[PDB]
């Protein structure tokens, strides 16, 4: 078989806690005698559609929603079948991500934003504001530091400048998101691009500072602040430097507007296990034993399940998420989200490098995204 009848193979992104759902399913293993097998593949959520295309993949896919409304259109996804009381153990807006044209097509798990972090060494006090960041750099320079070094190779990262004074995805209105209508390149979009760029240009970043990079560079007490998620809080921890997680910087007096994600777990169509799927999610993942055992290897943030999140809650690094993702938008789920997404990417690494002008990359992206 393409996919194998008796077991469940799992996809999650290399930098969630994939060790620690693996002990769920060790667990599960114990008690069912159903083995548990968790991988993470490099761009997961690019490679799920082409194997599941062909009835091949894993048994459960995790990752934010944004990516699931495409999935489905595609017939990748299995509708879940959860009842009214399982549904009532997470909060509402979650169950809205996965929700797709009248089915339910996966298990909300936790609510992503980005914050920022910063050392409280070298900064007590973090910039309230983006415009703070230059001259922060300089002076941090001449004493061997940077100010601020974070993923310019994803969008997700600078999304939050870029919608700050004004950028948007896709229009949603009257009760329907309108594909034809983007905002990648108002200009307000233009604006936050355009501090970013010129952030690389005077030399206060790099353009070719990725993940491993920023969080090296946070880790080591390099830079003094760095952009991300509750995932990368246990690296932090485990490097002993002295941080904080507060509210990220505001552009042109706006707050940014993190793309709020609520990572999901989807079952695929093809799977010959559906049913051994379900009592994995619902009995053992989607209970507070379960995502305490994910989230004592990597940070969930806050999650779905009320009971938990509730415990949760009383984290000041949960509340700053939960500030963070306050003023920015829940991403939507439509299949349009792909083309969105390579839009962008395109035009942030294009203008980061200087290969195109803010203008040029931003145009490109409107066309591209819609
Ligand atoms: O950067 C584009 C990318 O953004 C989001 O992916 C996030 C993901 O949601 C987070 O859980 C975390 O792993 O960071 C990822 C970015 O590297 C979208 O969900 C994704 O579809 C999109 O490609
Ligand atoms: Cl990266
Ligand atoms: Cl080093
Ligand atoms: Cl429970
Ligand atoms: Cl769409
Ligand atoms: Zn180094």
């Amino acid at each position: 078989m393409k996919i194998e009848e008796g077991k469940l193979v799992i996809w999650i992104n290399g930098d969630k806690g994939y060790n620690g759902l693996a002990e769920v399913g060790k667990k599960f293993e114990k008690d069912t005698g159903i083995k548990v097998t968790v991988e993470h593949p490099d761009k997961l959520e690019e490679k799920f559609p082409q194997v599941a295309a062909t009835g091949d993949g894993p048994d459960i896919i995790f990752w934010a929603h944004d990516r699931f409304g495409g999935y489905a259109q595609s017939g990748l996804l299995a509708e879940i079948t959860p009842d009214k009381a399982f549904q009532d153990k997470l909060y509402p807006f979650t169950w809205d991500a996965v929700r797709y044209n009248g089915k339910l097509i996966a298990y909300p798990i936790a609510v992503e934003a980005l914050s920022l972090i910063y050392n409280k060494d070298l900064l007590p006090n973090p910039p309230k504001t983006w415009e703070e960041i230059p001259a922060l750099d300089k002076e941090l320079k001449a004493k061997g530091k940077s100010a601020l070094m974070f993923n310019l190779q994803e969008p997700y990262f600078t999304w939050p400048l870029i919608a700050a004074d004004g950028g948007y995805a896709f229009k949603y209105e009257n009760g329907k998101y309108d594909i034809k209508d983007v905002g990648v390149d108002n200009a307000g979009a233009k604006a936050g691009l355009t501090f970013l760029v010129d952030l690389i240009k005077n030399k206060h970043m790099n353009a070719d500072t990725d993940y491993s990079i920023a969080e090296h560079a946070f880790n080591h007490g390099e830079t003094a602040m760095t952009i991300n998620g509750p995932w990368a809080w246990s690296n932090i921890d485990t490097s002993k430097v002295n941080y904080g997680v507060t509210v990220l910087p505001t552009f042109k007096g706006q707050p940014s507007k993190p793309f709020v994600g609520v990572l999901s777990a989807g079952i695929n169509a093809a799977s010959p296990n559906k049913e051994l799927a379900k009592e994995f999610l619902e009995n053992y993942l989607l209970t507070d034993e379960g995502l305490e055992a994910v989230n004592k290897d990597k940070p969930l943030g806050a999650v779905a399940l009320k009971s938990y999140e509730e415990e949760l809650a009383k984290d000041p690094r949960i509340a700053a998420t939960m500030e963070n993702a306050q003023k920015g938008e829940i991403m939507p789920n439509i299949p349009q989200m792909s083309a969105f997404w390579y839009a962008v990417r395109t035009a942030v690494i294009n203008a980061a490098s200087g290969r195109q002008t803010v203008d040029a990359a931003l145009a490109a992206a409107q066309t591209n995204a819609a």
